[PDB]
RNA sequence: AUUAAGACAUUCGUGAGUGAUUUAUUUCCAUGAAGUGGCGU
C-alpha cells in the first residue's frame, strides 16, 4: 500500500477535470483547462506492507497493519524534478486531442470531435 | 377694684376617583456529503 500524501497540508483533492455527460443514451466528454495549481506540486509517499492472514479462528477480521518498509527516499532528485513533483507543464486540450487519435489499425476510443 | 370679667380660629372631612409598560420588529443571510481507484503491464 502506497500512501500518498501533499508534502505541506496545500492539497488534499482534486476533481477528475474530465467531464462525462450521457443524455438520451449517448455519451459527451467535455472539459475546460485544468487547475493550474496542482502542476510544480511536492508529493509525499509512504510505502506500508499489509498481509492478511489466515482468519484466527475467532474474529476472521484484519489486524494485518503493523507492517512497514523503509524505502529510498530522492526528494530533490535532479533539482526537484522526481516522482515527488508533478509535470509543471500539461495542457487538457493538447493531450484530449493527441487521444482518441491514437491508433492500431483503428483509433482506439471511438469518439468522434465535435470540439469548441 | 382700674371704661372691668369671662371665651382654644373650633366641629365635621380617607389625596381620591377612571388608567394592561403598551403599539411595532422573520434568529436571518452563505456554502455541492462531496474527491479518488489500483495492482493483475
Amino acid at each position: 500500500i502506497v500512501k500518498i500524501k501533499s508534502a505541506n497540508n496545500c492539497i488534499s483533492r482534486y476533481k477528475s477535470p474530465l467531464l462525462f455527460k450521457i443524455i438520451n443514451n449517448s455519451i459527451y466528454l467535455v472539459g475546460n483547462e485544468i487547475n493550474t495549481e496542482i502542476l510544480n506540486k511536492p508529493f509525499q509517499y509512504s510505502y506500508i506492507e499489509q498481509t492478511k492472514n489466515k482468519n484466527m479462528r475467532t474474529g476472521k477480521s484484519e489486524i494485518t497493519e503493523r507492517t512497514m518498509h523503509i524505502n529510498e527516499i530522492e526528494m530533490n532528485y535532479k533539482n526537484r524534478i522526481n516522482y515527488h513533483y508533478t509535470p509543471t507543464s500539461f495542457s487538457l486540450i493538447d493531450f484530449m486531442q493527441y487521444a482518441m487519435s491514437y491508433k492500431k489499425n483503428g483509433k482506439n476510443i471511438l469518439n468522434y470531435i465535435p470540439l469548441k
